């Protein structure tokens, strides 16, 4: 059931005039029509302004300038005391009410969010994610497994079974969250950077609801690690001083959402959307299956190039800017389109080509590098390496046998369901 394609294909030409940022149908066209809006946005108008999407529109607030060239991305992620990360990373306003779980150091610029982020990010370098090797291993290797043992008809949906669970996995146990509350974890971060599809939820109220479940279970969690300290990221938060000061509960609770949304609704994105390319492109996976420890490090970045996971994120004008001769004004939002620089055809050449061996690859699925450059970036690409060498190892003919059930979104590039089958 999967729709054949060819590798290297450029998207149909969208007429400019048919483009609409702003509007929920647009997301929810499929990846053709969305890379050639893109594509149409970086030749006949690089930036350009848009409302938000109805999607709790009313209380969004005001529209944003969306940024397609790979090189206007990266000045505005390399200057913050022009372009802030205050207020907010997404186009909707943050309201009280959603600040209350939400005001993580990802909205705060510097001096504070560096001193948020020295709290935690020794456990995230390399070295450190060298140590954990071993156990991101025999998780992944573990779920692969099961996947076999469970479904002896060789038939399951690679997003419940393995693409979700493992990176899953590896942050709760970072985190210290027992193993006993994974799937109300995953349940929860599911629905907060799923809101406005109905397969998780359109209803405010229950996103509010899912919220102030994970914000009161951390706050519990953290309140137990006060007490009796553990080798956890979250001890390390509830120890933290910054200034002689400690954190508030508040800023406790933020942070440990941050980190837990953070590592379960990325990851497991570019896993899907490279099972997806490699079953599309299978000339890609014979390439990288004859020769998986020569071929990994291209292959995993051009994985992240392929999926960007995270499709855009949002900054705010200190100043008025005049880029590119669109005159910008203090105040207005701007938006970088990670899922249009990945594809810019002065950066790449052969940008519709997937190729596991590409070299160099200056993909900025990561983000435009800078202040909050992504945290995880070196744990993600371990995790990516680690699951496709067990696929591999274990069921190598594995391949998508429908199209994928895509998540409704205008941030996160969201595969719901993938069904794969293998001998
Ligand atoms: C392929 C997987 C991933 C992708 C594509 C991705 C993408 C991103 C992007 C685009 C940003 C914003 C960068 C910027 O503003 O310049 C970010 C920030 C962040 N990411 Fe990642 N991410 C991934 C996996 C992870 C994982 C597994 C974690 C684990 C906790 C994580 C934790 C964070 C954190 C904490 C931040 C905020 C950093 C700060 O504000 O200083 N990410 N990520
Ligand atoms: C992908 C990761 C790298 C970052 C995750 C950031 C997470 C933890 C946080 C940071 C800011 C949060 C959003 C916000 O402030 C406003 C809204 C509007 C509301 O109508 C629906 C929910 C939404 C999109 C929030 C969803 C969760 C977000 C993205």
């Amino acid at each position: 059931g999967l729709l054949p394609r060819v590798n290297g294909t450029p998207p149909p030409e969208v007429p400019l005039a048919d483009i609409e940022l702003g509007s929920l149908e647009f997301w929810g066209r499929d990846d053709d029509f969305r890379d050639g809006a893109f594509a149409t946005l970086r030749r006949e108008a690089p930036i350009s302004f848009w409302p938000p999407i109805e999607l709790a529109g009313l209380t969004a607030g005001k529209g944003h300038w969306a940024l397609t060239k790979h090189d206007d991305i990266h000045f505005a992620s390399r200057h913050p005391e022009i372009f802030h990360s205050s207020p907010n990373i997404v186009i909707h306003d943050q309201t009280p009410e959603l600040a209350e779980y939400f005001g993580s150091m990802i909205v705060l610029d510097d001096p504070r969010h560096q001193r948020l982020r020295s709290i935690v990010s020794r456990a995230f370098t390399p070295k450190v994610v060298a140590r954990i090797e071993a156990s991101v291993r025999e998780r992944a290797h573990r779920l692969v497994a099961a996947m076999i043992e469970n479904h002896p008809d060789g038939q399951a949906d690679l997003v419940s079974e393995l693409a979700g669970p493992l990176p899953l996995q590896i942050i709760c146990d970072m985190m210290g969250i027992p193993e006993e509350d994974h799937e109300q974890i995953f349940h929860w971060t599911n629905v907060i950077l799923g809101f406005g599809d109905p397969d998780l939820t359109t209803d405010f109220d229950e996103f509010l609801q899912v919220s102030m479940a994970i914000g009161g279970y951390a706050t519990a969690l953290a309140d137990d690690r006060r007490v009796n300290h553990h080798g956890d990221l979250t001890t390390s938060l509830v120890e933290a001083e910054v200034d002689g000061e400690r954190l508030s509960s508040s800023e406790i609770a933020m942070f440990f959402i941050l980190l837990v949304v953070a590592g379960n609704e990325t990851t497991r994105n570019a896993i899907s959307h490279g099972m997806l390319a490699l079953s599309r492109y299978p000339d890609e996976r014979a390439k990288w299956w004859s020769d998986f420890d020569g071929l990994a490090a291209t292959a995993v970045e051009e994985i992240v190039r392929w999926a960007s996971p995270v499709v855009y994120m949002r900054r705010t004008l200190s100043q008025d800017v005049d880029l590119r001769g669109t005159k910008m004004a203090a105040g207005d939002k701007v938006t970088l389109w990670y899922c249009s620089a990945n594809r810019d055809e002065e950066k790449f050449a052969d940008p519709w080509t997937f190729d596991v061996t590409r070299n160099p690859n200056p993909q900025v699925g990561f983000g435009g590098g800078g202040a909050h450059f992504c945290l995880g970036a070196n744990l993600a690409r371990r995790e990516i390496r680690v699951v496709f060498d067990e696929l591999r190892r274990q069921m190598p003919d594995v391949v998508a046998t429908e199209e994928p059930a895509r998540l409704l979104s205008q941030f996160i590039h969201g595969i719901k369901r993938l069904p794969v089958a293998w001998s």
